């Protein structure tokens, strides 16, 4: 009789030394080879991440059933606190989910501002030996740990500062202090054990920064607090001629009129700050939805409405193909979202960012007020991984950091349109011989 975890180490699993920790997350139906080196959710709470007290599921969308399945049977019971943006009937429901689980705790996020959302993706994971943080881009549903790709950024194991002793616990990039106070910011009650558990916590072997949205309308040296003035903040800090900006995502907002309302004016002014910069961005066209391991209905989870695009087409020129041969996953529909600042070359890049944040005035802000007030609707979290923080001025593209999509980018061509998910595709079946007619 052997021990069934004998000769299994969390190294089989995670890359020992790796400085990103950046990971995706398993594809079925692919070769093997793509999913070495990949996560599932199973993994990342497997006894071997360590002997588990407790939980958080910060998400936007929860199939609690699924979510309870996931943990090791030895720790199904252990107190899992989910917190969400949902109310009235979608917030009943939630609770109806959770009730069969006693040990699960629901803690509403609140959304002040019309037409925001809890978006961000974390989990907080307290076990006997120390304290995981993972931030990702995977809703807690089945479908998006199945089919698509996601990205994880797992934190080491934060040993517990000793009891009677005192020290800050901080990293060189502030995360400790940051993730405080982007907690703090929800000024919620059942979050309030969560901050004292990371305030227990040496978190300073952190090498990434935290970029945050929370909603509301911040003013004065607030506004560099949060989504595109933070990232402006700690590129003008912590960071290039023309070194182009890349934006990948699953869905995109009412960007205005004209690329001068906000997109090229704000948001690429903000990205291209370092110490005519070409915008590329990336989506899948209906091509690539149509050919998806999944076929039409990935376009489920790319909610681009017709009504938004069809104001904005001057928008679509900017777009690029979604191809991931490098990572086995072109056809693994993205809902990670992902900015970076490559070399002309596409040889480097400068920086990189994972996060919920999806290419929206509501995601990431907006200035109000001449330029005084930036508002944000919604929660959104990432991480920004800085070659300063390695003592490197650059991350080679494959020191090297681990693109999950091809560079470079590949502009859509004249026959291809964006994915938009409420119109009709009937001339061209998708992998599974099917028409998409939605309503």
């Amino acid at each position: 009789l052997e021990d069934p975890g004998e000769g299994q180490d969390i190294w089989d699993m995670l890359d020992k030394g790796n400085p990103f920790q950046f990971y995706l997350t398993r594809v079925s139906g692919v070769k093997p080879k793509y999913n070495s080196g990949a996560l599932h959710i199973k993994d990342i709470l497997s006894p071997l991440f360590g002997t588990l007290v407790s939980s958080a599921q910060f998400n936007y969308c929860f199939d609690v059933d699924w979510l309870v399945k996931q943990y090791p049977p030895e720790f199904r019971k252990k107190p899992i606190l989910l917190v969400h943006g949902d109310k009235r009937e979608a917030k009943a429901h939630l609770h109806a989910q959770a009730k069969p689980y006693e040990n699960i705790s629901l803690c509403q996020a609140k959304l002040d501002i019309a037409f925001g959302t809890h978006h961000t993706k974390m989990m907080l994971l307290l076990y006997e030996e120390g304290l995981r943080v993972v931030i990702h881009t995977s809703n807690l549903i089945h479908a998006d740990w199945h089919q698509k790709t996601q990205g994880i950024w797992l934190s080491p194991l934060y040993p517990r500062i000793a009891d009677g002793t005192h020290k800050s616990g901080e990293s060189p990039t502030h995360f400790k202090a940051n993730l405080i106070s982007y907690l703090t910011a929800y000024n919620a009650p059942s979050l309030k054990e969560w901050i004292d558990v990371i305030h227990k916590h040496d978190l300073s072997e952190t090498n990434v920064y935290l970029i945050g949205s929370t909603p509301g309308r911040f003013q004065g040296s607030q506004k560099d607090n949060w989504g595109h003035f933070r990232l402006k903040k700690l590129l003008k800090d912590h960071a290039a001629e023309s070194w182009p900006v890349v934006g990948q995502f699953s869905s995109v907002g009412s960007l205005g009129a004209d690329e001068s309302k906000w997109l090229c004016s704000e948001f690429k002014e903000s990205m291209l700050t370092l110490g005519s910069v070409p915008l590329y961005l990336i989506y899948p066209s209906v091509e690539n939805v149509r050919t998806s391991l999944e076929g039409y209905p990935a376009g489920g989870s790319l909610p681009y409405s017709i009504q938004t695009a069809e104001k904005q087409n001057w928008l679509h020129s900017y777009f690029h193909k979604w191809s991931a041969e490098t990572s086995g996953r072109s056809n693994a529909m993205p809902h990670i979202k992902t900015y970076m600042r490559p070399s002309p070359d596409f040889s480097k890049i400068a920086w990189f960012l994972v996060t919920s944040a999806n290419l929206s005035k509501a995601a990431w802000g907006a200035l109000e007020k001449n330029g005084t007030q930036l508002m944000i609707r919604s929660y959104e979290l990432g991480v920004l991984f800085l070659p300063s923080a390695l003592g490197l001025d650059s991350f080679k593209v494959k020191a090297t950091f681990p693109v999950p999509y091809d560079l470079p980018p590949e502009l859509y061509g004249s026959k291809d349109r964006p994915w938009i998910w409420n119109i009709p595709y009937v001339k061209a079946p998708d992998t599974h011989g099917n028409m998409w007619v939605p309503s």
